[PDB]
């Protein structure tokens, strides 16, 4: 506890990105991508458990002991907030701890096209921000919420496991519920959200069926609902939503999605051509009447063709079209663009044309 | 009357892998893959129970009597560590006991070519070590991991069922997770691995479609991912990964594999011609620009032709080329070499030439 503060302070003071605590090694900090041990004795299982437990609530200790996994965020007064992950290896506790910045970056700093700001102005519907873990999803969502919070006089409710970015009230009323402390579960929080007069709702990952129906219901009843998935493209995202349901109920889900879907953002971070930092590649799908019909008709695989010709009107963009632009601006190398293109032969064709 | 400790000492001393205790047979030890009876009278039910129980705690004895099954590992201080499984057959106790080596062998001692040492230097991507059970896969991976641990300042995470080779921290931080104790399952470990700030991850077998997608994501997000399959050749490895996906998504998977694949090692252990020990036969495919294109163009068949002529530059090597070298050094018989050649007529032509 009194030592855990000192370890996390040293992480901040020395400009490290991640702090590692595990047995038979001293605490180690990642500086410029590479781990460096602190000048301390190696930790034992008593140390790692005491250090990691010193920053947990009783609910988190019981959840950690029930699953041997725990994602969480916590704050240290006067320093910073931190995202921690605690797990078990070779019968002992281990932990990794990252910093959570206080300041939300703008759409421009993040490399987000103007269509993303227009999604933050939608009065209602379902907007999905997808990609793998650490593909920029939380950062993009924080920028969108911060824009809504700055510009609108509405009620934002977020349900998070855990809460990552904090949104102090601006013009909106912003309520943020952390699963396992503020609310028992996503299911329990969503049962009452319509009785809380929301305008904008962040529901997190579309984990299971129960959460998908809540997001579709919120989006169907006139609210703007934000959610994430792990998928890598607009078409793959829509198929993920439909295919989790029983065969008899997939028609209804497809009908609901065609009306309420207002945007799908699929992101991935690629190495910059300079060799330092990462640059955002994003596929943007903004539904037009043609795409909404393809969803209703169970013709999802023909939507990609529609995305190729909807660029000028709605700000839509296939993943290959974004890589083309990153290549002409020399932000990424040809190998990285080809190595990540969902269809390298198409990207080749776009270059010679 | 033989005790447990003398039996386990003989198993180690004779270079055996497994000790078998069951009624109406003498103790038998597996040497070079084949069972051999010890020069002792056959065991009865009193013997098998006394021998297996001699290495159990009181709690372990109780659990065995409740389920008639028990997996465990245990140590003999002056000898070695061991993995035991106790069960019941024909109303009597039976037992199998496996050896867990303490010492990782060098690349030369295992018969791995120098190009395998270079795989430990790869900054990112997917490396596959394939073959049937007990074909040396775990030992090869342990040799690679030890080099990374020695040479890099990065975070290595292994997920194992169970953990075999132990890796004390060297220059890396090494966390080793045993399925069923440290983590609930492979699926659960992989659910949190992206939040654990890893650089190198061992995920075990590409059991199902979901694990392949996890391995491609790790290799795509800047990590070095190691995994195994039960395929027997480089082409069989690439095909089995691609062919599990639906036909409409196989184009993306092939493009991904062409970018992230950094090596495929397909091994098999063959009995030596001398009659003692086993020798490694290995097919090595390291993708070069030509092979990566064959993957993108769906020309997997033609990869075999590239391996036949990529010997001098990149250290590539087909299985038949490896058997030829083992034959000239008289390490294997012609029948053993022929019994494993994927094309016996090709190996014959190489011998007469
Ligand atoms: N648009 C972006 N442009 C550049 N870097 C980004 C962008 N979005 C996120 N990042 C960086 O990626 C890292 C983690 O992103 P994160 O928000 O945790 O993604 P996710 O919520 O999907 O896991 C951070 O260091 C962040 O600065
Ligand atoms: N590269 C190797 N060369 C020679 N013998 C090996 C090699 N790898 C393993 N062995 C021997 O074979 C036995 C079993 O192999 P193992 O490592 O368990 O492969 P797998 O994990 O695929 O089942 C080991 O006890 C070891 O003595």
């Amino acid at each position: 506890m009194a030592n855990m503060h000192q370890l996390l302070t040293e992480l901040v003071n020395r400009g490290g990105s991640d702090l590692h605590l595990t047995t038979n090694s001293p605490p180690q900090i990642r500086i410029d991508g590479k781990l460096l041990p602190l000048d301390m004795p190696p930790l034992n299982a008593v140390d790692t458990k005491q250090l990691c437990y010193s920053i947990l609530t009783e609910q988190q200790k019981h959840k950690f002991e029930e699953n041997n996994e725990l994602d969480l965020s916590f704050g240290i007064k006067g320093l910073s907030r931190f995202r921690g992950n605690v797990f078990v290896q070779r019968g002992a506790v281990a932990g990794v701890f990252r910093v959570i910045p206080y300041k939300i970056l703008s759409f421009e700093e993040l490399g987000l096209p103007p269509v993303v700001r227009e999604l933050a102005e939608k009065p209602r519907g379902l907007v999905l921000v997808t990609g793998p873990t650490g593909s920029g999803k939380s950062t993009t969502l924080a920028a969108i919420i911060d824009k809504i919070n700055t510009d609108r006089h509405e009620h934002i409710v977020t349900v998070e496991d855990p809460i990552e970015y904090l949104h102090p009230h601006k013009s909106c009323v912003v309520n943020q519920r952390e699963v396992g402390a503020d609310t028992k579960s996503f299911k329990n929080a969503l049962k009452y959200i319509l009785r809380q007069d929301p305008d904008v709702v962040l529901v997190g990952e579309l984990r299971d069926l129960e959460t998908i129906e809540a997001a579709l219901t919120l989006a169907e009843t006139g609210h703007l609902c934000f959610a994430t998935l792990h998928t890598n493209s607009a078409v793959q995202t829509i198929n993920r939503i439909v295919d989790v349901f029983p065969s008899y109920q997939q028609p209804q889900v497809r009908a609901q999605l065609s009306f309420v879907l207002e945007g799908v953002l699929s992101q991935t971070l690629l190495p910059k051509a300079s060799g330092t930092g990462r640059v955002l590649a994003i596929e943007v799908m903004v539904p037009n009447p043609a795409i909404r019909n393809l969803i209703r008709e169970d013709k999802i695989h023909q939507i990609y063709s529609q995305m190729q010709v909807g660029q000028e009107k709605f700000g839509m963009m296939t993943m290959n079209q974004c890589l083309y632009g990153l290549l002409q601006k020399r932000h990424i190398t040809m190998d990285v663009g080809m190595g990540r293109s969902p269809d390298p032969d198409e990207l080749k064709q776009m270059l010679t044309s």
